[PDB]
């Protein structure tokens, strides 16, 4: 019983100021996790979407700006896909771009200006040999839709260019998932 | 962002013994309501399909029998489709089966039958007037996916011949609905 | 189980003469129920014809004339199709010819000249907000044949030119009629 | 005005036990009037299906039986069609079963088992000649639809082989008519 | 007698600043009526287009803004299209937007860029079921052009994102209706 | 904004009885203004029609004749049209039928005939030289719907023969207008 939708959530991110001369980076990571797309349920349904299992299909990352257009000191940043838990380590400011020279390094101009990002994650199974299975839509994983517990998906990791100026965003992430096995459960009253 | 699927609901009926040497039958209604197939939800979504609007295709009544094979003093009955919420009055032992000149009648074999209605229910609008639409899957009105006051659906009348023995059954509802404008609201936690 | 079948009913109408010597005319209404065309059954049966369901698929009124050839003080009127019970105020000499502006308008020679309309009428489902449907065969509510309170069906407006004679008229309504469902109750006797 | 329906009627039969050792069969008749079908109607319509003639295309005999399928001194027994109201003489154990060298003898297996029979009647217009019409729908004589007088068709005889238990029966006939010039009388109110 | 017309409003809406540092949406709900489009006529035509049926084909809903291309402390809302009256409930400042994730969600940038929805309303005509038409051309009710007591249509639901400065709206609200029934109406002089 | 329509209005005409023996006829005249034929609106609209030019396509004058088709004394006159405002002069007995040997000449049939007339009529732009426009529909030149000042369209004088009996006439003229430029005006309430 198949079922394809769209979860989205919104949350801030800032870049705070810096009196330093030079250009550095400030450094952050970024999973995505369905318990912050998918609230608690009611009753012997213990989520909200009456399904059994789920797999996650694409996420759409949208930094959208807070800053005028009219605001200077801009700069050049990078953001990358990273599948395996393992980001660069997060820096205030850094004397580079590490996810700069990354095959899947995307320009982020700044402070603004839109930055998308389309790209398929996966899960962290095992956090110590982090393994992941290559694009396949017909042999991707279907994952349990458990009731608190659900596993971190994993994949993106930026670098933004400190200013003197502080640079807010609003981040909108937006998971298509797959759900399977309709399961509602449907007591008297 | 249509859904269809099936939701399912079990109850009783009973037909009480008579004295009465007569063939008599005993007449009942039966009207469907979504309130019994889909519980209230919890949280900002008050039902627990996240789905505002909601039109039924089908219906699927089973009379699954309570009784054994070798129980005599069998019967044979009538169930026809009533779309406009005036059935024939309810009665213990009539004298005659009012359902069996109904156009939609199909007959009842008793007391260790199967018996199958599948048909397409009708909504009360107006119960003065009493008007419904003919079968047309694009023109089906589409009703609201209210939180406790849903309207009853209406399409079945039975007359069961009455025995010396008790005859039990456990009637199976199954409702082919059509969801639209998925509706979920996440807040935070 | 449909019938198609034919409806009639005869009556009577007068213009009454008056002395105003200007032109006026003679506003008044004209509303169509089963009722007046099928009377109450018998036992059982609570109507005449035995079914459920029925629904008005034309109506033919006639205006038979009753007075002679050779009558003078002749006039116009006209008669338009109004679907909606909200007709023009009932007047016995109005100043002009309320209805002959209407897309529906059909000139009716005075005093000795036959007029027909033929039309699809509506049902008087909600006065209040007075909502109709467009003319599709296909898609035509079906009402409830109720046993002594159904709904009043609406259509026709005339304006009569006012005369120093009387002007009388035989009318006959002929309604075509669209049944469903036979419901007909055989108890022994 | 053609309106081809189906009217039916239930009733019983039951064969009485018999401490005969031999086999013996019960014969009796069954005729067919309008009357058991048609009630009286009410006012001005003399019968509740308002139409002057009448014509009866077919009948369904259906022998429901009452009994267990664990019930023991199994029988056979004969259905004929009698077309012309001389039946064998109705017996309680007679030594033989007449019916079972007609050409429109089918076969009944008792007691717990159903038959039906399909046929077309016809009516006892002269019981002194007893004659009748062959099977054509295009030059089928109509009859009138009487107030309380119509004419009994005919065409089912049988014989059922007694048993030590009684041998009960639900029969259920359903008639199939083809009505003619509609007569509805509306008087006024 | 069909003619199709447009008929525009203009009116203001503002969403006041809010001290609050976290990101909240201001919730708020829009409806249609022809009364505001459409003003009393005068003599024997009660309103000024003299028809006597009408039915909103479409409506554009235009949020111009007032704010400077300057202005900071940028957003992003939610505009949904809302069939049966029944919104999210009015809120200064809601911890989440409540129209992102529904189907006719289209994102609303803020403060100072237009904004459109083009759609096809849908009458209240009863507040208790609320019932609908899907679209369809040929299918759609005609209501009456009542004098004073127009019903309200409805349609679009909004979700602004609160700001430090005050974000202000013309809106100009175009109806796209198509009446029926020319009924002018002309005395003497 | 192009809207053809109908406009309608009845008046009366009598020719008085004459004790002159000889033939004598009656000769009158006929003007068209859209005044007479539109009302003046109310508020910011002057007008009922809400549009800011016309032009007038063509007139139907209608002689509908009051008089028995028993009265004697039977005449025959002619019907010209008269597109300059120079018509022969008003006359109660001339000796003769001026408008006979025009070549818009129509026979006019005394007293109880019906008499139609369908024509373009022209403007009186200047009466002083009076000029006018030949039959083109897509030069005809487009007027101003005035307030209260419209300009009289012309077009029709008749003769009629005058009778020992009174000769009176239900006059029914209808213009078929051609407006331009929808121009409702809708200030608040």
């Amino acid at each position: 019983g198949i079922f394809n939708t769209r979860l989205s959530r919104t949350f801030g991110y800032t870049i705070k100021r810096t009196t330093v001369k030079t250009p550095s980076w400030a450094v952050d990571m970024m999973r995505f996790n369905i318990n912050d797309f998918l609230p608690p349920g009611g009753g012997s349904n213990p989520r909200s979407v009456p399904f059994e299992y789920y797999r996650i299909r694409k996420v759409k990352v949208e930094f959208w700006p807070c800053s005028p257009i009219t605001q200077g000191d801009r700069g050049v940043g990078s953001s990358a896909v990273i599948l395996d838990d393992n980001f660069v380590t997060k820096a205030t400011a850094l004397t580079y771009d590490p996810y700069v020279n990354y095959s899947s390094r995307h320009t982020i101009t700044q402070p603004f200006s839109y930055h998308s990002r389309y790209f398929t994650p996966k899960p962290v199974l095992d956090s110590t040999i982090d393994y992941f299975q290559p694009n396949n839509k017909r042999n991707q994983l279907w994952l349990r839709l458990q009731t608190a517990g659900n596993v971190d998906h994993v994949g993106l990791g930026t670098a933004f260019e400190n200013s003197i100026y502080d640079q807010e965003y609003n981040i909108r992430v937006t998971m298509y998932v797959q759900f399977r096995e309709f399961n509602l459960k449907d007591p008297p009253l």
